[PDB]
């Protein structure tokens, strides 16, 4: 006990997700950018709820009240990472709702891929967040909310995830999701590719949002 | 909860422990055959314990009341084993009795080394299990006690070791331990290396000793 250093557990993706995951990460698509959009649109939702919760309750912002985005890319890791100080997920959060329920918006999805539907469709169907996989290869999303301790998820979609957690854990309220990204798809690295990326969608959302140039 | 697959926790060395972990595997000795000595000698312990407890409750034999100890060469994988159905050892028992509790024989041991004493000395200082890491570079520990679920525990010597449960864990009370011989100690896989080395402390150990030859 004194001696230990932290757990990783790992769970079983629900059926379909795991099949979304596989179809994301093998397909061909000509526009995968829009993983980057459903990432600040998460981001943003995050720091609707605990803003709401602060009307009420102002405390709840404790040390970090004012709420922004960032993106910070990393080209000698080759990862890009969209960092939030919204609600955060507890540890239950992070297995229930990325990747052990699945709503029927899992399996419509891909019965409308079938069908020559978009890709870019993705977030109305319920699945935003695994637009990640256009991209990536893995992806580890560190979270914390108030009523919780610090928690990483990670997956690179071979069926599992693992949720680890260490005694002294960050204290940071929110969330980053970090993205390793695939061979080919280098160019989300560039201050360049993701201001414009984030000026295109930066119209639609009330807070600020920061890239991160090395 | 449905969906999870088992975990993993991490836990440091006590200070002591490691630094003999350190000297044992990195260490030149000409005599490194008595590791067999003392996993055959914690068998043959294991096995008294459960032996003692039957004669008042024959019911802790379950349905393996034949006490006995095998050794398990596996050159496909360069492992050997050496496995009883004694005792076996709870989830506490393995953090507390493989590193995180030393005795001042720990350090003693040390100080009988650097004043020139014979690492075969190794027994009488109460760590006789740690020269498994004269020939082996990793050591996983399969346990299962009565009162407890099964668990592995595992390390290569640097500075951590690690504890693994899985929710359908095996059944069988008792010990396996597998040693991953290092490239240079390949001889302790030949059955007649073996063979010998089992007949040279067999006169002393009350229980059967299969050679489980491949
Ligand atoms: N940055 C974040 N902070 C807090 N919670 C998050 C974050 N990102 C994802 N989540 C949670 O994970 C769930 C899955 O996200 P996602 O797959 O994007 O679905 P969604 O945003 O609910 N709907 P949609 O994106 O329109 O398909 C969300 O409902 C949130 O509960
Ligand atoms: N096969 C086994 N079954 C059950 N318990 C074991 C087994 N091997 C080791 N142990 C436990 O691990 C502890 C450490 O073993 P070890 O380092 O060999 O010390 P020891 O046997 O107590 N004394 P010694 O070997 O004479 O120095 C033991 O006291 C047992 O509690
Ligand atoms: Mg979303
Ligand atoms: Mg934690
Ligand atoms: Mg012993
Ligand atoms: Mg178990």
């Amino acid at each position: 006990n004194l001696y230990f250093q932290g757990m990783t557990e790992t769970f079983a993706f629900q059926a379909e997700i795991n099949q979304l995951m596989s179809l994301i990460i093998n397909t061909f698509y000509s526009n995968k950018e829009i993983f980057l959009r459903e990432l600040i649109s998460n981001a943003s939702d995050a720091c609707d709820k605990i803003r709401y919760q602060s009307l009420t309750d102002p405390s709840v912002l404790g040390e970090s009240p004012r709420l922004c985005i960032r993106v910070v890319p990393d080209k000698e890791n080759k990862t890009l990472t969209v960092e939030d100080n919204g609600i955060g997920m507890t540890k239950a959060d992070l297995v229930n709702n990325l990747g052990t329920i699945a709503r029927s918006g899992t399996k419509a999805f891909m019965e409308a891929l079938e069908a020559g539907g978009d890709m870019s469709m993705i977030g109305q169907f319920g699945v935003g967040f695994y637009s990640a996989y256009l991209v990536a290869d893995r992806v580890t999303v560190t979270s914390k909310n108030n009523s919780d301790e610090s928690y990483v998820w990670e997956s690179s979609a071979g069926g599992t995830f693992t949720i680890t957690s260490t005694p002294e854990s960050d204290m940071k309220r929110g969330t980053r999701i970090t993205l390793h990204l695939k061979e080919d798809q280098m160019e989300y690295l560039e201050p360049r590719r993701l201001k414009e990326l984030i000026k295109k969608h930066s119209e639609f959302i009330g807070y600020d949002i920061e890239l991160m140039v090395e």
